[PDB]
């Protein structure tokens, strides 16, 4: 299929773990997309002093349309040192790996895969 229904698991930034996906563009979007395959992708909701916290590259989720069954689109656009890798609407938040932290919300996406 290409959209996935995901429930993604909204994570506070200072319980992350891993606080990337890697060390490239390439690489972050590919292990994003494989962790948001395997169940194993986390949110966070960017506000002030949000990204420094995390680790560059980001792969941003960013809504592609204005939801099927509460599912909003989105899909996958990367960042580093200011230079984005892709083209899409609003921010949800960053991705990270999830590695059991406790969620404070959860946000149904449809992902373009």
């Amino acid at each position: 299929k290409t959209h996935v229904q995901l429930s993604l698991p909204v994570l506070q930034v200072r319980d992350v773990l891993v606080r990337g996906f890697g060390d490239s563009v390439e690489e972050v979007l590919s292990e994003a997309r494989q962790h948001l395959k395997d169940g194993t992708c986390g949110l966070v909701e960017v506000e002030k002093g949000v990204l420094p916290q995390l680790e560059q590259p980001y792969v941003f989720i960013k809504r592609s349309d204005a939801a099927p069954h509460g599912h909003v689109m989105v899909e996958l656009v990367a960042e580093l040192e200011g230079i984005q890798y892709g083209r899409s609407g609003e921010t949800l938040g960053v991705l990270v790996p999830h590695v059991g932290e406790i969620p404070v919300a959860y946000r149904k996406v449809l992902l373009r895969k």
